């Protein structure tokens, strides 16, 4: 469509999944708002355009097409107006900072210890599978009321939901190129229903302190609950991004710290710097890289593009967090970067609802990890592969330490 961007026609999904940064660097210089054929959508790549689209009164939330096929309605990420306000009201109580501070430490710290105890004396570990992901899912799972769902199962569900919700590739007719990729999303949803429908059955008659029970009961007239079909899409949104991203964020922070060994040493010596290390990790490899979207409600002009009403725009926050108009050498992890704003949690009315919770989950897990294994070192004989365009993180993180 845009003639000087004809090279975009040769960009593939695989290339974006394996490393999107080269394409998006060109996009930030050539076309901060650009239609990307394989994605079938306009894409916002700079911090200015992302921030503008995310906060504009001329835009409302929309779900990406593969996200919609995966989550259905009403996914909190893709609804507006009254439904959105109800769902925000539904999820916000356990995420309130004053509430998180009451219990986050007794929640996450014993969990981190239980997983650290399985390997802290081995001298080698794969931290993604053995620590980062389990701590992340076990923490949220217990908060939700999924105490009896195994870590390994929560991790399998978010991986399947991941691949389904990012199955974004379209052919030249605008149709999904790989419709089979939605099947494992459908299978994960089916397993989730078989496991969670009995829990909802119980919570409806016997409410408890689990978050999902509060989603059913909070703000409802006496004897009434929100219909399960009304809350399931948001349960799926949790069982993907809320389960996956704090694991991705702490693992990416570790990889960044390993890439700067004197900063890693500084953080191990002074664990009060862990929150600053995590914030730079989120900027350096944003866990939610390009999975949120908005849609114009009016005709709008963004970055010299005139958009008709009803135009979706994907927000590639992960690219915006490497904006060289904001940062010096963004592809380099640097703990001592000035604490500038970043977009790893989004912006506007649909900005992440779990920021305060997530930052504490990541802080505590890194605290316990560095105290258990202060001589942690990356295994230089293994490579670290980052994967993902919609959600991005390291596929594994092999480490060693002298025992
Ligand atoms: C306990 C729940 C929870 C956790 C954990 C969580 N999130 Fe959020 N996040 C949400 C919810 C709910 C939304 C949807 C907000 C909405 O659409 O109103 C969201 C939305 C987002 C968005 C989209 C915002 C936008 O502008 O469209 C981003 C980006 C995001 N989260 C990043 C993260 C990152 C990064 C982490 C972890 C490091 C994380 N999330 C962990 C609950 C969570
Ligand atoms: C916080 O969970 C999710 C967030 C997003 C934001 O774009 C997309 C899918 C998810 O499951």
């Amino acid at each position: 469509e845009r003639p000087d961007l004809a090279w975009l026609d040769e960009v593939t999904m695989t290339q974006l999944e394996r490393n999107p940064y080269e394409v998006y660097e060109r996009l930030r210089a050539e076309a901060p708002l650009a239609f990307v054929p394989v994605l079938g959508s306009y894409v916002a790549s700079t911090a200015e355009v992302c921030r503008e689209v995310a906060t504009s009164p001329d835009f409302e939330a929309v779900i990406t097409p593969a996200g919609g096929r995966t989550f259905g309605h009403p996914a909190i990420i893709g609804v507006n107006g009254d439904i959105h306000a109800d769902l925000r009201s539904m999820v916000e109580p356990a995420l309130q900072p004053a509430e998180v501070d009451r219990w986050i430490d007794d929640l996450v710290r014993p969990i981190a210890r239980r997983y650290l105890e399985r390997f802290e004396n081995d001298g080698h570990a794969e931290l993604v599978a053995q620590y980062c992901e389990p701590v992340s899912v076990r923490s949220l799972g217990d908060l939700l009321g999924l105490q009896e769902v195994d870590s390994d199962k929560l991790r399998e569900w978010f991986a399947k939901l991941n691949r389904s919700a990012t199955n974004a590739a379209v052919d030249e007719n605008g149709e999904f190129a790989n419709p089979e990729g939605f099947a494992e999303g459908d299978q994960a949803k089916a397993e989730i229903r078989a496991v969670v429908d009995p829990l909802i059955d119980k919570w409806i008659e016997h409410p408890d302190d689990s978050a999902i029970s509060h989603w059913l009961h909070d703000g409802m007239p006496p004897g009434q609950t929100r219909d399960r079909e009304y809350i399931y899409p948001t349960i799926y949104v949790y069982l993907l991004g809320a389960m996956q991203e704090p694991g991705h964020g702490m693992a990416s922070t570790l990889v960044g710290l390993f890439s700067r060994p004197e900063q890693l040493e500084e953080v191990v010596d002074d664990p009060t710097l862990i929150p600053r290390a995590i914030a730079e990790g989120l900027r350096w490899t944003s866990p939610i890289w390009s999975a949120s979207a908005r849609i114009s409600t009016k005709p709008v002009t963004i970055a010299g593009v005139d958009l008709p009403a009803g135009t979706p725009v994907m927000l590639s926050y992960g690219s915006a967090n490497h904006d060289t108009g904001k940062y010096e050498a963004p592809s380099q992890y640097d703990l001592h970067r000035p604490p500038l704003p970043h977009l790893a949690f989004g912006a506007g009315n649909h900005a992440c609802a779990g920021i305060y919770f997530a930052n504490h989950v990541m802080r505590i897990a890194l605290e316990e990890l560095f105290e258990a294994i202060p001589n942690l070192e990356r295994d230089t004989r293994e490579g670290v592969e980052f994967w993902g365009w919609g959600f991005r993180g390291p596929t594994s993180l092999h480490v060693t330490w002298e025992v």
